[PDB]
C-alpha cells in the first residue's frame, strides 16, 4: 500500500520546486534527494500509493515550468523495509 | 516559514557574481551554493518573500552578464520538508 | 563465491525501480550503487547465482520501461580481489 | 581584496591563468575551483588594480592554452562571499 | 620489477567484468579501479610483462561484451615515479 | 630555470602513459595527476625547462598512441616558490 515517488531533474533549482511541490499534499513525506553527477538530482517521497501518484505528478509538472524534468517513477513497496532499496 | 531565492548558473563565476549581487541588500542571507555537475551551480538565499523576490531578480540580472543563467526561481512559502534539501 | 548481479542504467530512477524488481524477485541482498558520471548508475546485488539470475533478468525487464538500461551482467564466482572493488 | 576569476575549459588553461596572473600583478592565489563540464575557476585575491590586471593577463594566456568561460572581477565582495570562496 | 596493465571502459558494468577476467590468472594481481567521470573507468593490474598482457587483451576482449573499451594498454616496466599515482 | 610541464588527457590511461614517458625521457620529477571530472586528468612534472620541454612533448607523443591528449603545456616558472601555483 505504500509506493516510493521520483522526479529526476537536470538542474538543482526543479528539483527543489519538484519536492515542494510533491509535500503540499499533507499526505507526502519527503525521504530526501539524490546527486549522481552530470547535473542530475533526484527527489524521493513516500506515502500511500495514490497519494504518491498525485504528488508525483504535481511536482513535475511544477519542476516542467522551472526546469527540465528527465524522469518521473512511482514504486509500489512492501509494507515492512519500504526505504530498504534506497541509496545512502 | 522564511522564503527561498534560487539563481542556477552554468560556471561558477556567474554564480558568485549573483551571490554577491543578492547579498548586498540587508534583509536577505546567504545559505550558500550548491554543485551537481555539467557545471551547474545553484545559490540559495532566505529571507522576506519581497527581499528574496529582488534579490533573485538582481542576482540572476548580475550573473547573465558574466555567463549562463539556467534557473532563478522563488519559493514565498517552503515547506517544512524541503528544508531538510538545504 | 556468491554471484554478483549488475544492472547499470541511464538515471537514477531506472536504476531504484531495478533495485526494487531484484530485490522483490529472489533472494538477493542490495550491495549498493555506484556512480561514474555520464549519468550512469549501476546497481549491485549478491546471492547464490541462480538468484542473481533471476533477480538481474528481472530489474532489467523493469527499469526498460523506466529509462534506458545500458548493461546487465552476471559473475557467477567473483574473486577476492574483484569484492574489494565492490562497496559491500 | 578585490576578488577576481579566470574559468577555462580544462585544467591545464587554468594553471596557466594562474600563472599569468600571479607573475603580472600583486595578487595572491586564493585556489581552484571544479564544477563538472570540464570548468575550472581560478581565483585570486588583492587590490582591485592587481586584480584586474592579473585576470586580464591570465585570461590572454589561458586563452592562448585552451578556451576562456568566463572573466570576472568584484572589486568588493560582500562579507558573506567570503565563506563561499 | 612488475609490469602495469589497464583496461579503461564507458560502463561500471564492463569494467568490473574487465577486472574479474584479469585476476582469474593466479600470477596477475588487481591493483585498482578509478572513476575520472564521463562514465570511464580504469581497471589496473600488476605482474609479469606476459601474464599482463595476456590479461589486459583478456580483460578488454570480456568487457567490450558487456560495454564500451576505452583504453588498453601496458607498460613492461614502469618508471618509479608512475607508482606515486597508482591507487 | 626550473618549469612546470603538463599533459591533459580524456581518459587516465592515456594519462599515466603520458606521467611514464615524461619521466623516463627527461630529467623532470612527476608531481602529481589531477582529475576534475568528466574524463579530463592532467599529469604535471617538473625540473629544468629544457628536460621539461622534452619530457612533455615525449608525454604527448606516447599518450596519443593511447587516447586523447587535450592539452599540452609548459611553464617557465621563478626561481623560489615554483609549485605553489598548482592545486589541491
Amino acid at each position: 500500500q505504500e509506493a516510493l515517488g521520483m522526479v529526476e531533474t537536470k538542474g538543482l533549482t526543479a528539483a527543489i520546486e519538484a519536492a515542494d511541490a510533491m509535500v503540499d499534499s499533507a499526505n507526502v513525506m519527503l525521504v530526501g534527494y539524490e546527486k549522481i553527477g552530470s547535473g542530475l538530482v533526484t527527489v524521493i517521497v513516500r506515502g500511500d500509493v495514490g497519494a504518491v501518484k498525485a504528488a508525483t505528478d504535481a511536482g513535475a509538472a511544477a519542476a516542467r515550468n522551472v526546469g527540465e524534468v528527465k524522469a518521473v517513477h512511482v514504486i509500489p513497496r512492501p509494507h515492512t523495509d519500504v526505504e530498504k532499496i534506497l541509496p545512502k
